[PDB]
């Protein structure tokens, strides 16, 4: 269980009582959409995608179950797809539950050019930048990715922190929509 | 979706938050039941009892599925199950999710001769005051009760709100664990 974040203002831990509260009440994919539109108007992106997926033995996603996009551009995801990026985006490799990762410190560190080449297609659709939450389940080997694009998340320590903390809470409910 | 209580000093909404937060991590019967000892040793009662059941269709339990007993005197246990008391038990006839229910209260209400015998018995046993919070399931027809006996949990509003606003969420991890 990772700690709760230290230095939140008491508005900011209401937030946040609000989101882990609200997120064990859900039940439905109708449901799941519209709390996280919500958690998305708090935040300085206004791109936000949930997935997912079943996991290797080292916590990589192996099989994406299932994608909720938020607000990633369509089509954006409909070339992701298209292009079959998942083999070569350095954000589906993370190994879940490790912390969060800020894609800019994973991107400059790709070798391959296959990777460097999805790296500069993202950075062109303003996908260069952004941070991944992750949360990783043992019982049935399952984990889920939070992802939101942009520069401004990353710098609000608060909120990093907070949707870190969400974000576990956010993995059952997606389980329980599945 | 319950409201979240107001008027929580800073110490009662961390605790509250830590306490959702620690259940929504909760996947094992083990831990199910160290966190209940955890939460246990927050409220002035040392008699605290979880079950989840399955519901008649006005939200009654109409077959309990499985009794977490956290710290009721296994005699007591020993005798309702040995008495058949879940047929006499007015706690055991709430409607689920309808709001927290004031034993006293209920039992002062009894009409049945059976119920008055019940009751009788309880509070020999020191069973005659307590609190049970309860939340229902749509979704697969399931629902829980948390029980904390004795008369100084309720004249604790706070606490009252805190373990009231928790249960949803010790529902949706006795579902996890079961
Ligand atoms: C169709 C499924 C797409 C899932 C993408 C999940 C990981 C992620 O957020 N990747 C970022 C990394 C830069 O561009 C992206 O789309
Ligand atoms: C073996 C299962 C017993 C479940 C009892 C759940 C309801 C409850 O807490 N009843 C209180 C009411 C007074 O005495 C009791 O035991």
């Amino acid at each position: 269980m990772r700690p709760l974040p230290a230095g939140l203002t008491a508005s900011q831990q209401w937030t946040l009582l609000e989101w882990i509260h609200m997120a064990g009440h859900i039940e439905t994919e109708n449901e799941l959409k519209a709390f996280l539109d919500q958690v998305l108007s708090q935040a300085p992106s206004e791109r936000l995608l949930l997935a997912l997926g079943r996991l290797n033995n080292q916590n990589q996603i192996q099989r994406l179950e299932r994608v909720l996009n938020v607000s990633y551009p369509s089509d954006w995801l409909d070339q992701y797809m298209k292009e079959n990026y998942a083999q070569h985006d350095p954000i589906l490799r993370i190994h879940l539950g490790q912390g969060p990762v800020m894609w800019e410190e994973r991107f400059n560190r790709a070798k391959g050019a296959e990777e460097k080449r999805f790296i500069a297609e993202a950075t062109q659709n303003g996908m260069g930048s952004g941070i991944t939450f992750s949360a990783a389940s043992e019982r049935n080997n399952i984990g889920s990715i939070l992802s939101i694009a942009g520069r401004e998340p990353g710098r609000n320590a608060a909120l990093v922190a907070m949707l870190n903390c969400l974000t576990p809470h956010l993995h059952q409910a997606a389980i329980r929509v599945a």
